[PDB]
Formats: structure tokens, C-alpha cells, sequence
């Protein structure tokens, strides 16, 4: 794609013409704009026309002046406007957009605002710019390479880029004021595009925090009837759930336990209710939190957002102590599920460890078909799962590989019941490795406890993604030398095949290498050195990916593994919620329906108990 | 060497004679000078004469003047200047220099700039000073002994020690000014001087940059029409090429994104484009740095620089998106070089597994054949690679050891094809050593991914150099432990050779010593205190070991093995970028010809998109 703009690179092409009115208006000198009207009166001509402009973006002689403002300001904007309206244009020189793939919809009065020069905004607004005009070109949209996402609508740009007297003006200017409930090509508002613009820095989200407040306070003003919050984007997003799914985790908490006083009280979600010392005691809106609902918070921060501090947005409040309340009801049917695994596993032992040769017998075929009953009782469970979990399945097993083992555990119980009854012989290694599946799976349940589910997590780490790195390091070096052996040992005066060679070359990292003078081969002495330089590179290796396992690790970094297990515990919570698939639960509301103030302002509300002394001793 | 000035001890000698008149020039006292010219006139000798001066260096009176400057001022300067004059010497005392090797070409002038003493640089400058003369003595080399190099002319010296008068004085003087173009010994001018003497320490490089900029700013007045940085020294190099030479990472970034506005406009290599809030993009001078030209900084860096910064260097824009690209471009022959070497590499494991003892006969005959010229096709590859990386081989192979190793295994695969001709038993080993080499070296290839790549630059550090120096110690103990074990029990009431002991010592680092009661031998209690001797020292030293290289690893030290990652895939890319040895590929120029300004500026300039949310809303 061209530049936007370069004093170096001329326009694209793909008497007054094109290149004299475009250095004029970069000059910025009005009096050399004589004789253009005439010319266009004459030829019947316009400036907006495909003569006048770039070639390969449409970008036109305005945008031109715009894109070259000394000090603000630019004299040749409104002799340009003027010739514009002299010579019978149809369509408004300062409504032109930009037609190429890149810059598509970009206008003159963006250029204007990002230029911060509030005296072009309202020179360009008061000679009839659109102020709804959408720039919805690929450098405009959100994505990895190089872009500016700001939403696409002139006041949400004068909102992402911190211009207050540009968003006053754009809100209440008598000429064409704009909306706060226009969206953008995603259906996303100013308050969605803050979220979208929003960063975890304290700077970003103090600038998102400022400027999402002082929008809301001038929304209750200008358009008092309309809940700004409450408007849903193309994905049914509200700013709250946005900036769940996104991991916008500062301004997820500012508008999560949001409170004015005074006037903008009915913008508050939380709602002190008493003090005493360093208790405090408030209420919290449970609109769009609450799980009873769907697509809620609690279920898009579980299964719908793919950001890492996942598990630091379930312990804000009033998360963490609904949360609380749901376990708390709930962690009996998590025991019973546990203890039904439990028998389940009972059997599936007793009926494998007693499995005849290739009164009893009546019960071993009853054990049989208990075990095929409850395999395929978890294979239709795992597939419910699977299939309520359609479109996030990437979401659902990048933390949740537990469901992945249970229904392939279920698949090899299922697929070594079948072998039986054929009566091959495949059917005991299937049924013994369903066996060690179905004994590794009962480590799930460790997640009920605070002691053995924190712990689950502290255990496993980044471990895992480098095993698999250095083990491709690892098995070049094993192939190489297994296979050198193999070919050296070969001539008489140990390594009879790559399988054989292979295991006496991987007894070295057990302990139980054997490294003696093979007296019997030819190249004794060259076998021997191969085993030594083997070992030595072996535990070269080793050692070097234990000190970089070992530098990643340990850097004091703060435990998180509590708020990983209290994630966990949301996800068995959220799931047990649901029932099971042969029955189906009835969702319980949470909080109570108080009234807060007027719009009756009647909302969903949760009593949270908070107890600070720190924080109340810093007030004396 | 003799010390410059002593109070404490006379100078060497290797009426008013010369311990007078030194005298007389330390106190600064000029009346005392009174009967020198009448003893000078009556003998017919001179002041630059060899009896008036030091004996082991030259060093003559004027000199002992200026090293005895009081608040800046010598009152026995100018008199004695005068009797120089009024003495018909045809040498001037103001250009006499000193003729040690030590201190070969200091002279006066360069002892008023070093005591920062302009009074005394304008009396000598005023007298008839060579402001060219070349300070070149060993002490003014640079070295890792007692020296200061500064380059070797004064206003090199000026520059160096951070003297704004005395620079300004210098260049413009109306008796003799300074040239910006002169060079020293080393073909270095003034800011090849300052690249010289910068460090990566933030004060040093803030008095370089300061005097750079300075500088060139004052040859666009002075000398407007010389290209001050387009001037290369004895080694053929410009002064951003000395920076990317010398590994002065601050002063080499400053040169090569420098941006100036409105005047020295055309001294800028940065050229901003166009802004849209975070978005920055600039055109960036190529000049010297595309790999198209012979000797560029890309080249300099890879194969030319040793300092251990090269990979910081390679990260630098616009050297970062450069690199991109050509990788981008070449990464599809990266990937069939691997392929051809995946495939030559399996048809090796196939031919050296079917070899027989000492259609299948000739499809084995047919891939021996393919393995020979193989083998001659990697060799004359090698060899064409170090013939290319001739003056700079040592630096060629301490980051680039898989040459080595790519070389070696073709030579050993030619060595025995070679050896199978001769029908000779050898050959088999040769051959599996050969493969086990091929094996290893197809870790090459990992560097073309990230997640490979990176990880291969994490696993390999500093263990390797202190892997050697335990050694010493291990192989002492063993060896030493061996013969022990060997002499012990060679009488019976195990260990019969040095090879056998020595193994069955090494196998208690394994995990596998035998460590028994031999019950046989006659000095069974002594053979088993010897073991358990042996054993408790090597754990003890292994230990030590561990602690010791876990001491210097672990220090939460920032990852840098993104950028050594990227700086070997700038090395594959500048390898890449020649072709083969058999077909040289034509070099395809980066960046396009544009006009940037009036020197017509046309310069080759690279277009860098940068976003940078941060640095935008710290300007907001
Ligand atoms: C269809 C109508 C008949 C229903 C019979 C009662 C079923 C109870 C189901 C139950 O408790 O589930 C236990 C477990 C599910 O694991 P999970 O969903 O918690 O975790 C899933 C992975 N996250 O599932 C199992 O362990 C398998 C059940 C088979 C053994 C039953 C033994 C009963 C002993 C009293
Ligand atoms: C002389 C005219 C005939 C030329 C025939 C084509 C040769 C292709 C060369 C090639 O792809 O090089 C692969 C590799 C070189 O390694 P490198 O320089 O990337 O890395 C070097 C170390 N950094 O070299 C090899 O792997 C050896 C090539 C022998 C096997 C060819 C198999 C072909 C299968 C299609």
C-alpha cells in the first residue's frame, strides 16, 4: 500500500490539474487557487473526481490539505470548500472517502482529529462533514500487522486518541451532532472501541478508565433513556463481557465495582450499604455476571476468553464470593461424582486383574457389562461436553486436558468391550491401557481440595513445552548413535538390531547403562569410544537443559497457583451447573432484587462482607 | 620508558645549559631567561638542538614548558619563542617533537590541549604551530597496555577530550586551521576517533554522540561539498562501519537512525514519513548497509565483528526488518537445502546398515557412488566457505562451529570411500563415524524455525568451558585412582589393565560401580577404602561442580537467545544470499531510489512501519 503521506513519494496514478493543486495545498497558500474554479467550470469538471485524486486510494485534494496543517491550521481548506460548492458538485467534497483496500472510508475529518486541530474539526463540521463516516479500511481493523484500531467513527477516534473539547464538540455541535450509539462495522460503540484500545498498563487504563467514565456521565446528559452499556455488538458483547473475553483485566475491575455518589449514582454497579471499622459492607450489580444467564461473565471468562490472567479475573469481587457460595453448594455432587469414579475404577481393576486365560464366571460377565455401561456413560458425557464446548474447543482443552483423557478413556473402554465380543486377542492390551487412563484420570478429583489442588498446580509449569524441544535434540542423537552401533557391531573379531541398540542406549539416562570392552566384536575399541562420546554429549545435554529449565523457573516471581486452582474450581462449578446429560438442572438465581435509587432502578444484587484493616487504618 | 614530566626525577641525558634553563622553565619566572640568546648566539647552537633536550626521548624545552602550566598561563613561553627566533634556528621550537617510541610525534601543542589551556593553544597556534602533526608514539597507539589513543592529531585530541573552544579555535583560526579531512596514522579522521574511543557506558556515549553531531554539523559550514562520513580509513572503513566493526552498539544506533529537522536536514539517515496516532513510518538511508554492496555493514556484523553485542546489533532497525525480509525470501532454499540434506543423509543411514561382511549388490554399489559425491559436494562447499571467510577464519567459526563439523564429515566420508577402494578394514569405522557426524549435523537445520531455533541458543552456554577445566581435575582422580587400583591388586590372598579400572571407575558417575568386599585379593580392606575414597571425592567434586555452575547461570539475567537466534539467521541469510559454490547467484538491491532533499539528495531508502503505543500516549 502507498503512504498516507510522504514529501518524498508522489501520488499514484493508477489548465489547474492534479499535481499543481496538490503542491498548493501542501504550501498551504490560498491566492494560488485562482483560475481552478474556471478551469473546472469550463472542462465541467470536479474535485472529486477520479482526474483529481490518487490514483490507486481516491485520496483527494482535501484530505491533501488536511494531511499538511502548520500549526493547526491550513488556509487553503475553505477556498477549496468553497470552489467545491462554485462548481455544482453533487457529492460534498468533504464527505469523499479513500476507495482502496487499506485506507477504505477514511475521511478528511479523521485526518482533522487525528491531526488534534479542533479548529479544522469545526471548520470541517460546520461546512456539512458527515461526522458518521466509518473508516473501515484493513489498516483500520484490528489485527497483528500494522494498524490502528480505534473503532472506525470520528468520535471514537477523538475518544481513543484523548481529546475532550474534540469529543464535546463532536457531541453537541449544532450543525450534525454525533451519537453515542453509533457503531462500527463490528457493531462495536465508543465505550466497546475503549475496551478494545484498552492495555494493562496503568497509564493505558487510566487513560480508558477517564475516558469511559466522563462518556457514560455525558451519555446520562445527552441521551438520558439509553443504556450505553446495554448495547450488544455483532458477537452479543456488552463493554463488560468485551473486556472479559479480551483479558482487559483494569478495566474489567473499574466497571465490575464501579460507584458514584451524588448525581451518576444509577451509573454505580457497586453500592456501599454499611461500615463499621474495617468492615465493609456493599452490593453488587449482578447484571450480565450472574450464570443463570446465558453467555454470561463467569462463562465467557471460563470457556470464551483465551488470555493468561484468566485466573486473575475470577478472584476480583463479586466474583470470588459467588463463586464461593456456587462451590459451597455444589462440592457435595463434586464428591459424589468422585466417589462414583471411584467405584467405577474399583471394578474396572477387580475385572482386569481376574481376566481369564486366552459363580465366578457370572460375575466376571456381570463386571464386564458394568464396565461397558459406565464407558459408555462417559463416552456420551465427554461428547455433550464436546459438543456444547462447539465453536471455543481450541478454549477448552488448552486448560482443560482432563476432558480430552476421560473421553479417550471412555473410547478405548468402549472399543476393547467390542474386540471382546469378536474374540481377538487386541482386546486385553486396549482394555489394560483404558485401565491406566482410567487410574490417571482419577487425579482430577484432587482439584476438591485447597492442599492437594493447589499443589496440581504448582507441580506442573512450562516443563512440559520444553520436554518436548529438547527431546527432539534428544532422539536425534539416540537414532544416530543406536544406528552406528548396530552397523559397527556387526563384524566379529551386543547391538543386533535399532530396537535393541536403541533400549541399551536409553538405559544410560535410568542408571543402568552397561559400558564394557565388548572383547568379541572386531572394533571393540571403536565401540567403546562411540559409548563414551554417546554418554558424555548425553550428560552434556542433560545438564544443559536442566540449568535452562532451571533459569526460566525460579525468578521469585509470585505464586499464582491459588488463583489457577480457584479457575478450576469456577470451571467444575460452571460445568456442574449444568446437570449432567441425561438430566438437565434448573438454573438458581443468585442475589436479591433490591431497588438502588431511580432510573424504580430494581436490580439483582449481591451482599458482599469485606473486612481491610490496613486500609481502614490508612483513613484515620 | 621515562615518565612525560617527573618532579621527582631529572631527565635522562641518553653559561645556561640545559638543567638551568629547565629550571627556569618549570618555575616560569621569564626574567631569569635573560643571557640564553647571547650564550646561544656566541656557541652558534639552538634550542631544538640534541644538547638542550631530553636525550632518551627529545623532549625539549618548550615542552617542559607547557607541562608546567600555572592556572592555565606560562609566562616563559613567548620569550622564549623569542629567543628561538632571534637565534636563526631553521627548525621551529614550536613544531619540534619528540623521537622516542614511546612518545614519537608528541609535541607542545598537543600538551596545551590536554591541560585544557585555549590561552595557550592560541600563543602557540599564533607562533607558527603545525596543527597536522601526528602524535604516533606507542604511548598513542591503541593497546591493551598504558596508552591513551585519541586518534594522533590535535584536533582529533580536542574532540576526544571534550574541548569546544579549543575544536572551534582550531577550524577556524586565521593563521593555520585544522582540517576535519585529516587523517592519522591508521587512515582514522576525527569521527573515526570518536568511534574509536566511544564506550557503551551512558555518559561516554552521550560525549560521543555530542561531539559527532557536533562536528558534522560544523563541516556542513566548513567544508559543505565533503562527505565527511563517506571517508574510509586504511582498512577501507567509513565510521559506521568502524562502530558495526568495533561493537560500539549506542554510537553505531545513533549514526544509523539519525534525524535531523529544517537545517542538517541532509546530514539525517532518517527520514520520518508520515504519523497516524501510534503508527510511525520512515524511510531509512541504505547506504553502506544492504549486503548487495561488498564489505556493508550486515557483512561487518556477521563475519567481521567480535564483540560479544553482535546479536544486539542485528536488532536495530532499520538492520531488524531488512533481515525480514531477505529471510523471508529466502527461507523456501533454506528448507530445500534441509530436504537435500535429509535426503543424502537417509540414503547414508541406508548404505552403511546394509553393508556386508568382511539387484541389492547394485543398488548398494549405486549408493556408495551417491555417498562419494555427496561427500565431494559438501567438501568443495566447505572449502569454497572457508577460502571466502579468509582473513577473518577465527572469527568465522566461534559462533559457526557446524562449518567445522559439516567440513569434517565430509572429509571423513571422502577418507573412507577412499579407503573402501583400498579394500582396507577401516574404511567401517570411518564410515559409522562419518554417519554418526551427518546425524549430529542435521541439527543445523533447527534454526529455521522459532520455537527450534530459540530453544537451540537456550540449551547451549558457558558449560562447555568449564566442562574442560572440571575435567582436568576428574581425569586427575581417575587416573590417579587407577594405577592405584591397578598396583593394588595384582596379588591374591578385577583390575588387571589401566583401560579396565579406569572404565570401572567411570562407571560410578553413571550409576553403575560395582563397589564389592574382594574377598579374593590380599588387600581387600585397602582396594575398598580406595573405592569408597574415590567414590566420597568424585561425588564431593560433583557436587562443587553443580553448585558452581549453578552460581553463574541462574541470575534472572534477561533472555537474549531471541536475538542470538535472529543474528544465526542473519548468517544463513548473508550465506544464503552468494548462492552456491557451483552457481553465484546475482545480488538483488534492497529499498528503492528517492529524493529526500538538496545535497539532488537521491539516496536508497527503506521503508520501516513502527507501532509504538506507549511512546504515542506519553506525548499526549
Ligand atoms: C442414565 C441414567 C442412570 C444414571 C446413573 C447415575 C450416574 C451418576 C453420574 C455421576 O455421579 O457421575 C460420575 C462420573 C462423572 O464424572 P464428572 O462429570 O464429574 O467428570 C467428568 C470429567 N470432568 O461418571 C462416572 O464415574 C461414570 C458412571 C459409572 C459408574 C457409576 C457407579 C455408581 C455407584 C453408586
Ligand atoms: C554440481 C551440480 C549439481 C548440483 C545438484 C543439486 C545440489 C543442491 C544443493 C543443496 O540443496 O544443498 C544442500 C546441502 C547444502 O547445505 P547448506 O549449504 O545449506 O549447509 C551447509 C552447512 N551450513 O548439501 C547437501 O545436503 C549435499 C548435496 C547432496 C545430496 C543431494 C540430494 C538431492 C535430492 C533432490
Amino acid at each position: 500500500p502507498p503512504p498516507m503521506e510522504s514529501p518524498f513519494q508522489r501520488e499514484d496514478r493508477n489548465r489547474f490539474d492534479r499535481d499543481r493543486l496538490f503542491s498548493v495545498v501542501s504550501r498551504g497558500v490560498p491566492e494560488e487557487l485562482t483560475g481552478l474554479l474556471e478551469y473546472l467550470r469550463w472542462n465541467s469538471k470536479y474535485l472529486t473526481d477520479s482526474a483529481y485524486t490518487e490514483g490507486s486510494t481516491g485520496k483527494t485534494c482535501l484530505m491533501k490539505a488536511v494531511l499538511n496543517l502548520q500549526d493547526g491550521v491550513n488556509a487553503c481548506i475553505m477556498p477549496l470548500l468553497q470552489i467545491d460548492k462554485d462548481s455544482g458538485n453533487p457529492k460534498l467534497l468533504v464527505n469523499a472517502q479513500c476507495t482502496d483496500e487499506f485506507y477504505q472510508g477514511h475521511s478528511a475529518l479523521h485526518i482533522a482529529i487525528e491531526k488534534r486541530s479542533l479548529q479544522c474539526v469545526k471548520l470541517l463540521v460546520e461546512n456539512g462533514a458527515d461526522v458518521h463516516l466509518r473508516a473501515c479500511g484493513r489498516f483500520f481493523q484490528k489485527h497483528q500487522g500494522t494498524c490502528f484500531y480505534f473503532g472506525e467513527l470520528p468520535l471514537s477516534l477523538a475518544a481513543c486518541t484523548k481529546q475532550w473539547d474534540v469529543v464535546t464538540y463532536l457531541l453537541e455541535n449544532p450543525h450534525q451532532p454525533a451519537s453515542l450509539e453509533a457503531t462500527d462495522s463490528l457493531g462495536n460503540t465508543v465505550l466497546h472501541a475503549l475496551v478494545m484500545i484498552a492495555d494493562n498498563s496503568p497509564e493505558n487504563s487510566a487513560l480508558v478508565i477517564h475516558m469511559y467514565d466522563g462518556l457514560l456521565q455525558m451519555g446520562a446528559r445527552l441521551c438520558p433513556t439509553v443504556q450505553l452499556e446495554e448495547i450488544s455488538n455483532h458477537q452479543g458483547l456488552t463493554p463488560l463481557k468485551l473486556a472479559a473475553k479480551e483479558g482487559k483485566i483494569e478495566i474489567f475491575r473499574h466497571i465490575l465495582q464501579r460507584e458514584f455518589s451524588g448525581p451518576y449514582q444509577p451509573l454505580s454497579r457497586k453500592f456501599t450499604e454499611w461500615c463499621y471499622g474495617p468492615v465493609r459492607v456493599s452490593l453488587y450489580d449482578l447484571s450480565s455476571v450472574d450464570s443463570w444467564e446465558k453467555n454470561s461473565v463467569l462463562e465467557i471468562i471460563a470457556f470464551h476468553c483465551k488470555s493468561p490472567n484468566r485466573h486473575r479475573m475470577v478472584v476480583l469481587e463479586p466474583l470470588n464470593k459467588l463463586l464461593q457460595e456456587k462451590w459451597d453448594r455444589l462440592v457435595s455432587r463434586f464428591f459424589f461424582n468422585f466417589a462414583c469414579y471411584l467405584v467405577y475404577m474399583f471394578i474396572f481393576t477387580v475385572v482386569a486383574y481376574h481376566q481369564p486365560s486366552l459363580f465366578g464366571e457370572s460375575m466376571l460377565l456381570l463386571g464386564h457389562i458394568l464396565i461397558l455401561l459406565g464407558g459408555i456413560y462417559l463416552l456420551l458425557g465427554q461428547l455433550w461436553y464436546f459438543w456444547r464446548r462447539r465453536l471455543f474447543i481450541w478454549i477448552s482443552f488448552m486448560d482443560s486436558y482432563f476432558e480430552i483423557l476421560f473421553l479417550l478413556q471412555a473410547l478405548l473402554t468402549v472399543l476393547s468391550q467390542v474386540l471382546r465380543f469378536m474374540e481377538t486377542e487386541w482386546y486385553l492390551p486396549l482394555l489394560v491401557l483404558s485401565l491406566v487412563l482410567g487410574w490417571l484420570n482419577l487425579l482430577y478429583y484432587t482439584r476438591g481440595f485447597q492442599h492437594t489442588g493447589i499443589y496440581s498446580v504448582m507441580i506442573q509449569k512450562v516443563i512440559l513445552r520444553d520436554l518436548l524441544r529438547f527431546l527432539l535434540v534428544y532422539l536425534v542423537f539416540l537414532f544416530g548413535f543406536a544406528v552406528a552401533l548396530v552397523s559397527l557391531s556387526r563384524e566379529a573379531r551386543p547391538y543386533r538390531s535399532i530396537l535393541d541398540a536403541s533400549l541399551e542406549l536409553f538405559k544410560f539416562t535410568i542408571g543402568m547403562g552397561e559400558l564394557a570392552f565388548q572383547e568379541q566384536l572386531r572394533f571393540r575399541g571403536v565401540v567403546l569410544l562411540l559409548l563414551l562420546a554417546y554418554v558424555l554429549l548425553t550428560y552434556v545435554l542433560l545438564l544443559n537443559m536442566l540449568i535452562a529449565l532451571m533459569s526460566e523457573t525460579v525468578n521469585h516471581v509470585a505464586d499464582n497457583s491459588w488463583s489457577i486452582w480457584k479457575l478450576q474450581k469456577a470451571i467444575s462449578v460452571l460445568e456442574m451447573e449444568n446437570g449432567y446429560w441425561w438430566c438437565r438442572r434448573k438454573k438458581h438465581r443468585e442475589g436479591r432484587l433490591l431497588k438502588v435509587g431511580t432510573r424504580p432502578d430494581e436490580r439483582w444484587c449481591f451482599r458482599v462482607e469485606e473486612v481491610n484493616w490496613a486500609a481502614w487504618e490508612k483513613t484515620l
